[PDB]
DNA sequence: TCAAGTAAGCAGTCCGCG
DNA sequence: GCGGACTGCTTAC
């Protein structure tokens, strides 16, 4: 076996670390790790060691790291620079692991842990932490087992001991619905005093000591409040046992306003499993309480109780329990879902970091870049502080507001990364300037060629064309990685499009889902054998195959914004390899590319139309074009089309054949426009839209910039069984929106582009009549709440005091002088209501913590007086409106004009 | 909302606009 | 009432 760190810290002139040893063997040391740091030498002196644009350097290695730090220090007070690693973990890591580091996953123990504190005097403060901890569910990804530490006597409650049996049983035989999966794994311990309960989980942890520590909100709950607890009654010493070294550090964390307090458990790498998510899933919530991201992620039904939850341990102590170790389960069950932990240590292992460091992209490619470096002798520079300067991003093209019949979508393979490569933008591959010429020029190919000699971009920079920087190198692993997950991905979708058509023809019998791998293209045998299969043997596969498409998805996605994350570090003034000059040069490259290939596009279908100045791409952003393709359709049909998959199957056929190759000539043309090192820029087909023939959908429309809809056949290569639409940033999109709204919305973009203007005006007028029935939470606005008591003034809305903000204030006002009621938390979600006039809140709206009912009293005055007019004509009349007038429809007839008869 | 980047939309406040 | 300066929030890349 090769050996793998699990954590490393310094603390003062040690190097501590926890590793698995050659024979799978958990295992801790202490190293008086001695570092190198490296100073300008003159030429004189034959070294092995070159800083990366070539100058020699000595390497200078010191007794200990606090003597390192002080000559960073003094080299500061001389005004020299002082090159190398100076965060001497990552230097520690570089020398003990030189190599690509393999690493075994159950050799790890993940810690899922979650803890009760009941509090009948509001949220127990962490930094407080004056209430008893009354349950800890603690799961052991090692042992597989739950470990539920359970009081049964406080302070708030003398209670008898939770019942396995109780807890597996239904709901409706009043048990608690405990997963059956999961019973046998439930090691259940209840304590007599809380102090007992504390120093046997504390002895537990001292066995079975964390590497990854996560659960939901444990960074700014759990662990400070089990940290401060144990701290209250034992004293501090003991509190630093959550240590494998005993020590702990606070921290802050900013922002403004104003400031939060973590516990640093050295040692311990935790993975907050919200924050986590927050990075990894790609989705904006209008909550983020588990509850609410279990029913979205699992669908499982919201695990309900009555009262409140500060007298649910008396009230139903069984049930209190049971929801803990749930709790613990429904993380487990999004993991195994997303697989995010699986992705961080995988980036975290590669880069060579802390693993929480894969949380911070500057940090992840500081320690990819130092050891892709420190391989070749090459050393780092120092870090230099620099000025924040804005710098322009990309370009987006005005779309004429317009519904668009056929259209055909084309976008640019990981632009930005793509870029890097085909340029060589790097640090150390800075040739020189040219003199530039307006940008409009080199789209227009009318500029002089800015090199002979040098790769370029059109913001004025040139690179050398001998060898590859140490970022195009890097981004390149990366992108590989991320285009062989890619593939497992779409494989997936499509194997999930199969059985979705099968689903059409079951196949009455009773039969197994079929053993195969969803990451590969479905062989003719196994689709034979699925178009054999029974209802619930195909849609045991669906779910598996969707699995495996969000396996890959997640692999995929943060890989990208791994790529991506470089390309903007390079415009973060934290980052060692901050330069504005490389930044703007992907960026005013990628501009260029744009409006290059979007005049080559219209050329090319002007020309193959027999026309002159015709406007073929109607939209692009960024690295995406989008082609109307009525003309193309028209040479043909529709005379002439059998049915929808034809076209569709027609532009498939046509975008391959005739108009990336057109694509690909134009950017090779731009290559040696800018005499990049080699050609990367590779625009495929993404989407082709349209009606469904002979209906009277419109296909698709543009509102604005970053604001369409389209009825999607295929993309990428997935032919849906079911049209697709692809909404983007209309109302159906934004967290802001009501559910209920964003849904209305969708049903008549839906029949827009699918069905036609009259189905349109039949939906909305059957929604403008049940609307009132809706749930409130349904028809709920959602906002995040900032600088709340800056506005407040004193506490009724100060000067230009934004809605959501009234709407909290209002809240307050309603609810003061309550100690059980909800707060609204700063910096969260709020669900907003519009109140009619006369009401007895005295204001024009309400809001409360979103993902929440809001307080038995005051929720009968809300629902009383709430304005569903208003509520309507905001939401889903405004939006709905801009929307049919963009695509020259009506959701209202109209007309009409017989009339009568 | 600690943690790579810019572009750009819409809601609402406030206030002009004879 | 609408739009523009401005803040707040949110999304598309
Ligand atoms: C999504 C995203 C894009 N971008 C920039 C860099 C991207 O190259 C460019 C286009 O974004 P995308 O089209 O979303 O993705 P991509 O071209 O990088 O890769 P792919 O299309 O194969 O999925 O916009 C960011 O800087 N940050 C981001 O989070
Ligand atoms: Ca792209
Ligand atoms: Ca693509
Ligand atoms: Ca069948
Ligand atoms: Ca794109
Ligand atoms: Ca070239
Ligand atoms: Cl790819």
């Amino acid at each position: 076996m090769k050996e793998f760190y699990l954590t490393v810290e310094q603390i003062g002139d040690s190097i501590f670390e926890r590793y698995i040893d050659s024979n799978g063997r958990e295992r801790t040391r202490e190293v008086e790790y001695k570092p190198s740091l490296f100073a300008h030498c003159p030429e004189s002196q034959a070294t092995k060691y070159f800083d990366i644009y070539g100058k020699p350097c000595t390497r200078k290695l010191f007794a200990n790291m606090r003597d390192a730090s002080q000559w960073i220090k003094r080299m500061e007070d001389i005004g020299l620079e002082a090159l190398g690693m100076d965060d001497f973990k990552l230097a520690y890591l570089s020398d003990t692991y030189n190599y690509e580091i393999k690493y075994d996953h159950t050799k790890i123990r993940v810690a899922n842990f979650d803890i009760e504190v009941t509090s009948p005097d509001g949220f127990p403060e962490p930094s407080q932490a004056k209430h008893p901890i009354d349950a800890i569910t603690h799961y052991d990804s090692i042992d597989d087992r739950f470990y539920v530490f359970d009081l049964l006597n406080s302070p708030y409650g003398n209670v008898e001991e939770w019942s396995i049996e109780i807890a597996a049983k239904l709901q409706e035989q009043g048990g608690d619905e405990v997963p059956s999966e999961i019973i046998d794994k439930i090691i259940y311990m209840p304590f007599d005093n809380e102090k007992e309960l504390l120093m046997e989980y504390l002895n537990f942890w001292q066995q079975k000591t964390p590497v990854i520590l996560t659960g939901w909100n444990v960074e700014s709950f759990d662990i400070p409040y089990v940290y401060n607890r144990i701290k209250n009654i034992f004293g501090e010493s003991t509190a630093k046992r959550l240590s494998p070294h005993r020590k702990t550090r606070v921290k802050v964390i900013e922002n403004m306003y104003g400031s939060r307090e973590i516990i640093t458990l050295f040692g311990i790498s935790v993975l907050d499993y919200i924050d986590l998510y927050k990075k990894f899933s790609f989705t904006n919530q209008p909550s983020y309480s588990l509850d609410y991201i279990s029913e979205f992620e699992l669908n499982v039904g919201k695990l309900k109780y009555d009262g409140p939850i500060s007298k649910l341990r008396e009230s139903n102590h069984q049930r209190y329990i049971s929801y803990n170790i749930i709790d613990v389960y429904r993380v487990l069950q999004i993991d195994a879902k997303r697989q995010f932990i699986n992705l961080s240590l995988d980036m975290g292992y590669y880069a060579k970091i802390q693993i929480q460091s894969v949380f911070s992209p500057i940090k992840t490619w500081d320690a990819i870049i130092f050891n892709s470096l420190k391989e070749q002798n090459k050393v780092i520079p120092q870090g230099r502080s620099h000025p924040v300067q804005p710098y322009p991003g990309a370009f987006v093209k005005e779309p004429i507001p317009n519904r668009y019949k056929y259209v055909m979508s084309f976008d640019l393979t990981s632009l930005y990364p793509s870029i890097i490569r085909q340029v060589n933008i790097s640090p150390e591959t800075i040739a020189g300037t040219f003199k530039v010429a307006p940008l409009h020029d080199y789209i227009n190919a009318v500029a002089e060629r800015p090199s002979d000699v040098y790769s370029c971009s059109p913001n004025g920079m040139m690179y050398y064309k001998d060898r590859d920087g140490v970022v195009p190198t890097e981004i390149t692993k990366v992108f590989n990685q991320r285009k062989e997950h890619k593939g497992y991905m779409l494989a997936a979708q499509r194997n999930g499009e199969i059985i979705k058509e099968a689903l059409h023809n079951p196949n009455l019998s009773v039969d197994e889902p079929l053993d195969v791998d969803y990451r590969f293209d479905f062989s003719d045998e196994i689709k034979e054998k699925i178009k054999k299969l029974s209802a619930k043997s195909l849609n045991e596969m669906l779910f598996r195959a969707q699995r495996t498409e969000v396996a890959g998805m997640t692999a995929q996605i943060n890989r990208k914004a791994l790529i991506n994350g470089l390309a903007g570090a390079l415009g973060n003034v934290w980052f060692r390899y901050y330069d504005l000059r490389n930044a703007t040069a992907i960026t005013t490259f990628g501009q260029m590319a744009l409006q290059w290939i979007e005049r080559k596009v219209n050329e090319y279908l002007n020309e193959v139309c027999g026309t002159e100045g015709e406007a073929f791409v109607l939209y692009g952003d960024t690295d995406s074009i989008y082609v109307s393709a009525d003309k193309i359709i028209d040479k043909v049909g529709e005379s002439k089309f059998r049915d929808t998959n034809h076209w569709v199957d027609f532009l498939d056929k046509f975008a391959r054949e005739r108009m990336e190759p057109a694509i690909d000539r134009g950017f090779r043309e731009m290559c040696e426009y800018m005499n990049n090192k080699q050609h990367l820029m590779f625009m495929d087909r993404e989407a082709i839209a349209g009606p469904p023939l002979g209906s009277k959908g419109i296909g698709g429309f543009w509102t604005g910039k970053k604001r369409y809809a389209l009825n999607v056949w295929d993309m990428e290569g997935t032919r849906y069984a079911e049209p697709k639409l692809k909404i983007m940033g209309l109302e159906t999109q934004k967290s802001s929106t009501p559910k209920a709204v964003q849904k209305a919305l969708k049903e008549c973009i839906r029949r827009m582009l699918q069905e036609g203007e009259e189905s349109l005006q039949e939906y909305f007028k059957e929604f403008e009549k049940e609307f009132r029935q809706l749930n409130y939470i349904s028809i709920a606005s959602v906002s995040s709440a900032n600088n709340i008591a800056k506005y407040d003034v004193g506490g009724f809305p100060g000067p230009k005091c934004p809605f959501h903000i009234r709407g909290i204030l209002t809240y307050n006002r309603a609810i003061k002088g309550n100690i059980d009621a909800p707060q609204v938390v700063e910096g969260e979600k709020v669900y907003v209501l519009p109140l009619r006039e006369g009401n007895p809140f005295g204001d024009k709206c309400i809001a409360w913590p979103s993902g929440t009912e809001i307080t038995d009293l005051i929720k009968d005055d809300v629902l009383h007086w709430m304005d569903y007019t208003v509520l309507l004509e905001k939401t889903f009349i405004k939006p709905l409106e801009g929307f049919t007038s963009a695509a020259k429809l009506d959701y209202e007839k109209k007309a009409s004009l017989f009339d009568m008869f």
